[PDB]
Parts: C-alpha cells; structure tokens; sequence
C-alpha cells in the first residue's frame, strides 16, 4: 500500500540529483491541473516519479513517460512494476523524436530536455490540445531563461514559482534542497 | 476543476486564512492519503485542504471542524461549489466535538484556537494504527510547542519549511512575490 | 549615533518599494568587495542607502551617486546631509548620460536602469578599472535574464545569489514570519 | 582583502563551521557596529565574524572566545593572515572566561557549545546600555531557546531567517545551490 501522492523518495529506484523530490513533485502535480481521462506526456521522465503519482491522480488517464538514457530506463522499468502504474507507458525516445506516435496531449511535463528545449517546446505547442497545460521544472538559469522566452514566444501565459524547501530529519538542523523553478504555461 | 491545484481565488476565504495552493499540495503529500480513510481537518478555515483531500479519497470520509461563524459560511459555500460531498462540516471548538467523530487515520491541524496541547492529546488518544498527523505552523510558538507535544507522545516528527515565490502580472514586469514561509510538521509512529 | 552598516531602513528619506532594504544592502555591500581608496559609481541611487553605507566602508574612497528623479534627488540630498557622507558626490543624470565626466570606477552598483540596462552595461564595461566589480540587484525575471546575458557578452564572470529574507517583527513567537520578495544580487568581474 | 565579504575559501575552517559570507554580512549589519566599541564573539569558530567586525571598528576592541583546539588553530592562522590586531583570542568555554573580559557593547553568539541559557544569562548581567546581542541559529532547539531566554530577560527580539542560493562564476550550467537557512536573532533593550 502506497499513498496516492507523497510516496517517499527512497522507494523509487533512482540516482542522486535525478528524482523530482516529494515536495516539489506535489507542487508540480498541482500545477499540472490534472483531472481523470486526460493524456499526459512526461518528457525526460528520469525515475518516472511524476508519472507514477500522476497515474494515481488520473486512474483512467493515459501517461506517456519518455526517457532516452539506458540507466534511467532501467529505473523506470523497476518503478512501474513496483508501483503497479498500469496506465503509464514507457517510451524510449530522445524528445522531440518519438512524439509523433503519441496521442495528442492535454498535459505535458518537461523534466529533462537533453539539450533539446527549444525543439521540444515547438513540437509540444503544435500538439497540445485545447485547455492544455505545460509544466517544466528548472534548476539552472539558462533553462529558466530560455523556457520562459520560448513559451512566451508561442503566446503562453507563464507563471514561475520558485520553491525552496528546508527540512529537519534529535538535533534538528534545517537542511535545504536546491531551489526548483516550476514553470507553468497555458493559453488564457 | 483539477483533482488538486484549485486556484486560491476560487475559494470563498479571508485574507491570510487559506492554505495556499502550493503548500496545500505539499500538505496533502505529507498526509500520505489513500482512499477509504477517515480524516479530521481541525480548524478548517475555508476547507481547501479538506476539499482537495476529498478529491484524493473519493470513498474516504473527511470531517472539517471550525469554530468561527464567518468561516463556517465560507466552508458551506465551498463544499457546495467543489462538490465535496464526503466532507462533513462540523461546528466545534476542538477538542470539543471530536467525541462523536469516528477514529481518524489522518489528522490535519490547520488552526488550534489556543487549544494546541489539548488537541494533540485528544488526537493522540484516538489516532489509528499507522496514523499520520500533519500541522501547518506559521508562528514560532506553534512550531515549538507542536514539535514538543508530539515528541512527548513518542511520535517521529519531521519539520519542512516551505518557501514559495511566484511571478505575476503578464509580461515585462515578471516580479517574484514571496508567500510567507510555512512550517509543515509531519508526525507518525515509527513503531507501527 | 549611526552604525557603519546596518542603519535602520526608517532613517533614510525614501518612498515605498524604493529602498535597498538593510539585509540585502549588507549582502550587496559584501559582494561589492570594497576596500579603501576606490572609485565607486551608484547608478539609479534611489535614496542612496547603498552609496552611504559604502561611504562608511571607504572613508578615503570616492562615490558617485547618479539619480534624475527630482523627488529622489531630494531624498539623497537630505540623506547625504543627515549621515555626513562627504565622499559621496550626487550626480543629477540618467545613466549612461552623465558618466563621461566621472572618474574611472573600480566598483559599480546598478540599483536602477530606467530601461537603459544594455546601454549602461556597455558604458560601464568600457570604463571599469582593472580588477573592477559590477553589482546589480534584480527583482524581475527580465532584468535578471538581460543582465546576465549582457555581462556574459562582455566576457565577465557572473555569480547570481538569490537572497530570501523572512522576519518576525515584535511579539516574536506569537508572530508570523513575513517574507520579503526575493532579490537576485548579480556580481560580475574579470577572471 | 575587502573590508567585508572576504571569500569563505580564504579562511582556515572546517565543513559547516564558517559563518558564510552573505549571512556574515547580514550578521555584521545586525550587530550595529561603530568604532571604539567592545564586542564579544562567543564560540568564534574560524573568527570570520570577529575579523570582518575588526575592519568595521579599527579602534574598537574584539574578544573572540574559543577553546576547541582545532578551531583555536584556525583562528590563530586567520588573525595572522588578515591582520586583525584589535582581536584578542581568549581561550575559554563561556560562561566561564567572560569574567575576565571588559563589559561588552556588542555580543555575537556563534557557538554556545551546550551552554546557551547560561551564556545569555551571563551576557545579560554584563551587557552595556544600548547593547546588542546577535545569535545565528541553525537548529530549531537553539532558535526556540534563544528567543525564549532573550525575551525572558526583557529584550525585544527580531528573528530574520536568511536563505541564500547561488550559482558559480562559470557560464556553463548555472545551477542555484542552496546554503542551509540561518536564523539571525537580534536582541536589544
Ligand atoms: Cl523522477
Ligand atoms: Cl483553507
Ligand atoms: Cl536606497
Ligand atoms: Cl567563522
């Protein structure tokens, strides 16, 4: 038995710095404005933690987890079978390659672009359904800069939320995670 | 409306009362919700936590306790608007009014009304096996005493300080505006 | 009767949202790598709180505070008199106009651009002394973006520090932390 | 070396010990320093706060208390490196060793070493009129207790939680890396 959202980060097969951590994952899910029956793309899925929890939010939605890295693909395989996330389909693809075969998306999360950010945004803009939402998480200045630029260029309203989290595990010292910029884009 | 992430301005609320959207999502995460559970929301305010919790537990039962008459009207209006039928609004000044409720799997404490120790004691007696208590604190006194009382009762306690800054406007002047920090306190028994 | 740095925000003649607030002001001064005998420009001075505290840190240094808003020039004239900042010269100008007549700077603080950010950065770059340091404070994404771009274009090493401050007033424990908006302090220098 | 804002890597220090430069600047700011004052730095660590405070008060008098042998090593190395002649290193564990110091105008508590309550009480009996106490706290326990004990003694307390995240100098991959939060607690009568 796992919670609907808020699965502990340690339960995912992952690498250091790869996982969308629990708290930011929850905010990311929230920004995606999910409802049942939608199609969602998770570009650069990593460990697929965002996909897995989104699948719990949309039991009859369809989630397409895209990842090109062989090590990460192994993580995802192990996770999808641990968490019984049957409405998630793993797709081996270097986005924007592999998107043409996917059904039109209501929701797109961009966890990793692999140097292809502008190309992914353009490809997604052409495919995104009416009332669609794009969410990206960014930890670097260049990705933050360029994502805001490219989304605004396509006429998206854009919100940027910078989320800082510090936690005590005794002696309770607050340890900070690095900041995550959750960028949310839609048509008004 | 989405399952979670309903815009703050869609709720009938007062200034400084609502559990704002980002922090709400983290709070629900920390609550470790699954369907069919019983949840108490003590000091419900606008009941935004109760309402999104109810979306995550369609077959669960949520009990939202609120003492303030102005906030009761907000709740009534919100429950109807968002169709949160599995939330029962309970008019009470907790720990009063907890007795008629079923034992909780999950308790969120959003407001104590000067009754923090008494609420934690009452909740601790009732809390089911593998239960989780979450509290959102914005003052240092609440943060200090909540950690102190929960640790007295043998709970494992995590504190997560969540700082959110967001842009708005439309373009050009995309300035980050900070929310005030919120301390999300999660307590559970390491035993169970 | 006033400290070297950490002068209360209230003691400056100022407008709402104008002042570089105390904590951020302190970090800004720290990033400015101040030592005595230097020339500093403070572009878009506001109330000149940055110029004033820098003046305490460099008593034998020379500071030029540029501002053209007539109201703010009043604030600066008041504040320079109140705090006895004699080594600060008020310059009535909207940068990059009014920079030509100034001595070559070792340090430049850009507190306000008036939409002339690129032109200000270009002007400053041509003039900045060896081992010089530029500091800017950005609150918008657009300023953050363009500043980093324009400074990297001119070949500077650029550090961005995002500073978040949340404070209790006065009851302290019975009293919510109130957050200031984040400030991006951008520090630029040649390696 | 600058008057304030000396790069953290220039001090002899250990992991997690130094008052990092941004927070150090805010701390000096909160200390309300002016020349000719007497300051105590209790649990001085690497003495980075005392050193930069020395620059702010050349004719002031700073007493840096430390008795961890490794940290005393760092301090001696640092004072020699930065020319901070108005800093006296005092080998002691507060509140003992405070009786040998002159009455302070300013007190920074950087490390209490389990003696927080006793330190605040001893400081309170000695602090000069218009004096300022500053403490940097990173645990909830220290935050809680400092605030309680300072208000117990009739101080007006400000707590400023400072979060700093920063990139590096290189253009390639500018990721914001967070320092842990620091609660800078300022107290005055
Ligand atoms: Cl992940
Ligand atoms: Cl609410
Ligand atoms: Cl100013
Ligand atoms: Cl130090």
């Amino acid at each position: 038995q796992y919670p609907v959202i808020g699965i502990d980060d340690d339960e995912f097969a992952t690498a250091k710095k790869l996982i969308t951590k629990q708290e930011v994952r929850a905010v990311t899910l929230s920004k995606l404005r999910l409802q049942d029956d939608l199609v969602m793309w998770d570009i650069g899925a990593g460990s697929a933690s965002v996909s897995i929890e989104a699948s719990n939010l949309m039991p009859n939605g369809r989630i397409f987890a895209l990842e090109r890295n062989p090590q990460y693909l192994g993580f995802i395989r192990d996770n999808l079978k641990k968490f019984v996330a049957r409405n998630v389909t793993l797709v081996e693809a270097f986005a924007p390659e592999g998107l043409d075969d996917l059904p039109d998306p209501d929701r797109v999360f961009i966890g990793g672009s692999g140097g292809m950010l502008e190309e992914i945004i353009d490809a997604v803009d052409r495919r995104l359904k009416s009332e669609g939402v794009i969410v990206l998480n960014a930890v670097t200045l260049d990705t933050l800069t360029k994502a805001v630029e490219f989304l605004e260029d396509h006429g998206y309203m854009v919100e940027v939320a910078c989320v800082n989290v510090a936690k005590t595990k005794e002696y309770k010292m607050f340890e900070s995670h690095n900041p995550v910029y959750i960028i949310t884009a839609w048509k008004s």
